[PDB]
């Protein structure tokens, strides 16, 4: 498993759902990074952190942070969080629509 240094400093994920402080979150989560960064799952949750506090375009540069510095490009949670993030940008409209469909490319058949 992953066992470092912010393994402890989880305990953020409980501050946000209990604690509606997602500003405060980040206080933990840049020491979690701080300890030693190379977990891109903790740079998804703080892309949701970004877009919800309606940094649209904050939020893209850590979509485009864990793809640039990480060739991770095919993370489909991460792909689908970017979608969200456009869905309300002031621009294009139809960029959003290319997320939707990029993210929900995998789509499904006969879930039986």
């Amino acid at each position: 498993m992953v066992d470092q240094n912010p393994e402890e400093y989880y305990l953020e994920g409980v501050l946000q759902y209990d604690a509606g402080n997602y500003t405060e979150s980040i206080d933990l989560f840049e020491k979690a990074i701080q300890l030693d960064p190379e977990e891109s799952k903790y740079w998804l949750m703080k892309g949701k952190a970004l877009y919800n506090l309606e940094r649209y375009e904050e939020a893209v540069d850590c979509y485009n942070y864990v793809i640039n510095v990480i060739e991770d490009e095919y993370n489909k949670d991460v792909w689908a969080a970017k979608a969200d993030a456009l869905r309300y940008i002031e621009g294009k409209e139809v960029e959003a629509e290319i997320a939707e469909a990029r993210a929900k490319l995998e789509h499904h058949h006969h879930h039986h």
